[PDB]
């Protein structure tokens, strides 16, 4: 059916689940995959997935790496790719893609590494599951595990879910990714520079006061305005407090909508939860969203043959 | 000897420390200072000291205060100033400032309006102590006490301490603040674009490897090359957790000490500790660091007559 190889790398943080690792690692070889680059796991320097040279190679060895239908899979976030990102070798891996790509998945930290393809090459990469995280929990969420095959097995799929805002159409590139990395890029030459696009953002801990400053920062930076919709995907570990004292999410909404003339719409399921989708950044998508629901068409990302 | 009038200003976050604020409001009256506009400290809205109209005016209404030697002093921090940074009448501000200037002293969000007056308008205000963690603590501390009158007493001071870096010297105008504010500001019209500066940092409950990625985008932006002297400041509730494994302040200077060819000293008394100096934003600085210690020599801000 879709068995597969994956290939690890790990830019950031340290494994210390172990457990989690491996276990994600089996559940992948027990569905009929095969894994490489396992030895990426064991690595360790300070609080990053190994020293800055080796972290550095797992990236800049791609460009060799020229198995057919090759799926590149980050093993973990944390910190550690911002350390790597003046080092890389961006036209070698744009290069690469450009010929039978490497289809190159993960989320949270990782999205500076597809940043730096997108401001470079306008290189798809896919913000979705890693290996710790998502193959290596308890359960495989069933939600996740679908939406990562139907992005990489379908050169145009559709994602659907009951968002929140106004009935509107809007097309063009989808990028975005975790909002604290987009934030991080500002001013720096790994910052993509799409205009009229479709920017989903998500975060993780981040208290809604912080998620509404960086929010701002996209607007006053003139981001948010140069797009043609903005969506929302999950903010986890970000309830209120006391001193809140009404102060939510919620609130962060109705102050960017206040402020945009573009729709906003939120509530898809992407980034940090145990449900989310598989965005590929830099590809095509068409936003709908209409009384029964919101959908999101997307195409002219890579996939598995 | 230099009793005074303060006039409170509250742009930020709610009041929560009621018992502090009023205690650092009797603490400046029985020292034989006046405090007007005490009525800021009652003000809530949600988490905010205040809703959007009454927090702006505070601001805006600073333009029409013309009593002699007038030292505007920020309540707290929290968030609330980046809502106001486009509604704030910058240019009515600079003006007022041209001629018998408010002496204008806050810390922490506050960072984002001093950078704001310092793009707009080269204007000098004082990073230092606020009313509530400073004044309203349970002791006056001496050292805070002492810097603050002596920056706004003196045309010319000079602040010394043990800092480690190399033996230098360094001239330029004196910018910075609050770490994360001020990466809150790139790419807005709020970032100061000083170059051949003596930038100075600080911040708060930021874990190194947040304070690392800030410092390297303010490196990855050409914002850290451009600067003749980088000052560390206190990087408060900074402590290492388990995962860290070694990580921690130190290895942060390290790494940006490896990519910086311009000095960076650390170990100033600057931010949210009890003791902080008073850092007149936007004035003229000379950085001496020799083997018996560090100096800093500050002039042109606007002083007590
Ligand atoms: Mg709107
Ligand atoms: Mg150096």
């Amino acid at each position: 059916g879709h068995m597969s190889l994956f290939h690890l790398i790990a830019p950031s943080g340290y494994c210390i689940k172990q457990h989690a690792a491996l276990r994600g690692i089996q559940r992948l070889t027990d569905a009929g995959h095969q894994v490489n680059n396992v030895e990426v796991i064991a690595r360790r320097c300070e609080r990053f997935a190994g020293t800055e040279t080796e972290r550095l190679e797992d990236l800049n060895s791609l460009a060799r790496l020229t198995t057919p239908n090759t799926i590149v899979l980050a093993v973990r976030g944390g910190y550690g790719a911002s350390r790597l990102l003046a080092d890389i070798d961006w036209q070698a891996l744009v290069a690469r893609q450009q010929h039978d790509p490497l289809l190159i998945c993960g989320h949270s930290d990782f999205t500076a590494i597809q940043c730096g393809l997108l401001a470079h090459g306008n290189v798809i990469t896919f913000s979705g599951p890693m290996l710790v995280a998502n193959f290596g929990a308890d359960e495989l969420n069933a939600f996740t595990e679908h939406h990562f095959w139907l992005a990489l097995r379908n050169e145009t799929f559709t994602i659907e879910w009951q968002g929140e805002g106004p009935t509107c159409r809007a097309e063009g590139t989808l990028w975005g990714g975790n909002l604290a990395m987009l934030i991080s890029l500002i001013g720096t030459p790994w910052m993509p520079k799409i205009e009229n696009g479709i920017l989903v953002l998500e975060d993780i801990n981040e208290h809604p006061f912080r998620v509404e400053r960086m929010l701002l920062q996209l607007y006053h930076a003139g981001i948010l305005p140069r797009q043609k919709a903005i969506i929302l995907g999950s903010f986890s570990g970000s309830t209120p407090n006391d001193y809140d004292a009404g102060y939510n999410l919620e609130s962060v909404y109705a102050f960017l909508r206040s402020r945009l003339s573009i729709p906003l719409i939120t509530g898809l399921d992407f980034g940090h939860e145990q449900r989310t989708v598989t965005l590929p950044l830099g590809a095509h998508a068409i936003l709908n969203n209409t009384r029964e629901g919101t959908q999101l068409t997307i195409s002219g990302h890579p996939v598995l043959k």
